């Protein structure tokens, strides 16, 4: 069979209908078949995994480091053969799953420079662009081939040159989609053409797109319609369906408008659940 679980930032894995009132924020919600592997990647670049009904009924992975938190989760058998990691300081690494899958709990898969941490992960897709974006709204866009595949001990490569006081927020794969949805932490959104962001080599300063001082939390490619799971600092996890027609076309200069009314709450993760 299968069980649908929430994965939380503290390494908890809990059936979604059994989430308690007091909890760490949600990272993802996944329907996990009992025969498949659920993988968690932390901000320290460490990998954890569980499988089977007993574990899915309730678990908490034993993190290896003080202040470690989970920054992504995926089902192996529903993921690509290469993993991308993005770091706070603007590094990006590409590593085949075969290098680390189903090995010791807590295995490190990226050498992190001083003060750095993994902020996000993605399933790599060949012949696409990486969009690597910052809290203050800069986006570097470059071919996925500029990040060579490597083995666990590698650092990866500099994807974006950060201005002082900025940090990398996340990474997305772009594969032909006409538009991007800019999503800010306070629930504001705008739709822009992908052409607003020129493709360059890696390591550039990037193009300003957010149009606000509010933190840029994601940049969602869209062709006609996406469905998104959105999670927040105060413990929400909600689902929304967005057709590109229902958002006016705005440019990289436009101020994003409120879509989700979240008061003192903030969005921390967006997960693409459907895209057509």
């Amino acid at each position: 069979g299968s069980i649908t679980v929430a994965v939380l930032q503290d390494g908890s894995i809990i059936p979604v209908e059994e989430l308690p009132l007091e909890k760490a924020p949600v990272v993802n919600i996944l329907r996990v078949p009992f025969t498949e592997g659920l993988f968690l990647v932390s901000n320290r670049g460490r990998v954890y995994w569980i499988a089977g009904s007993q574990a899915l009924q309730g678990s908490k992975v034993s993190l290896k480091s003080r202040e470690e938190k989970i920054v992504g989760a995926f089902i192996r058998e529903k993921f690509g053969n290469r993993l991308l990691l993005a770091t706070k300081k603007g590094y990006v690494k590409k590593i085949p799953l075969a290098e680390f899958e189903y090995k010791a709990q807590g295995m490190p898969i990226i050498k992190l420079t001083e003060g750095d941490e993994v902020v996000s992960i993605a399933s790599s897709v060949d012949e696409t662009h990486i969009l690597l974006f910052t809290k203050k709204g800069r986006v570097a866009r470059f071919s996925v081939r500029e990040v060579p595949p490597s083995t666990p001990g590698a650092r990866g490569v500099q994807g974006i040159k950060l201005e002082k006081n900025d940090e990398t927020s996340g990474l997305r794969i772009w594969n032909g989609e006409p538009y991007l949805l800019v999503i800010t932490a306070k629930g504001r959104v705008k739709k822009i053409s992908h052409e607003e962001i020129p493709k360059t080599n890696r390591g550039v300063k990037g193009t300003e797109v957010s149009g606000t001082k509010d933190t840029l939390v994601d940049l969602i490619p869209i062709k006609e319609e996406v469905e998104l799971l959105i999670t927040t600092k105060n413990g929400k996890a909600f689902y929304d369906k967005i057709n590109q027609k229902d958002i006016p076309l705005s440019t990289k200069k436009s101020i994003p408008r409120t879509r989700w009314k979240l008061e003192d709450d903030e969005i921390i993760k967006v997960v693409i659940k459907k895209s057509e």
